[PDB]
DNA sequence: AGGTAGTCACAGCTGATTGCGCTGAGGATTAGACGTGCGATATCTATGCCA
């Protein structure tokens, strides 16, 4: 596998959602280590069992 | 007074019912590092050998 230097990488830039779509990854979400991580237009909601609504 | 259409009492057809199966979301769940122990291994110098 081959790493790379942070100055080889540049900072993550989220996304903004258009048209009322939130984006998904390969893996069909998004990554959300840091609240700078989610796209802008964006909300989390901890709620249980929010999705079934 | 006479017969077949309107009305009521029952029959076929079919949809709803009641046991039972299946997915989708949702909440549960020892491999390079860091050292040492042991083992092979460079490493420095006393000092008397005889020319």
């Amino acid at each position: 596998l081959g790493l790379f230097g942070y100055w080889q990488t540049e900072e993550y830039q989220p996304p903004v959602a258009v048209d009322g779509k939130v984006p998904r990854n390969e893996f069909g979400n998004v990554y959300l280590f840091l609240p700078s991580m989610m796209p802008i237009g964006c909300v989390q909601l901890n709620l249980p069992n929010l999705h079934r609504v």
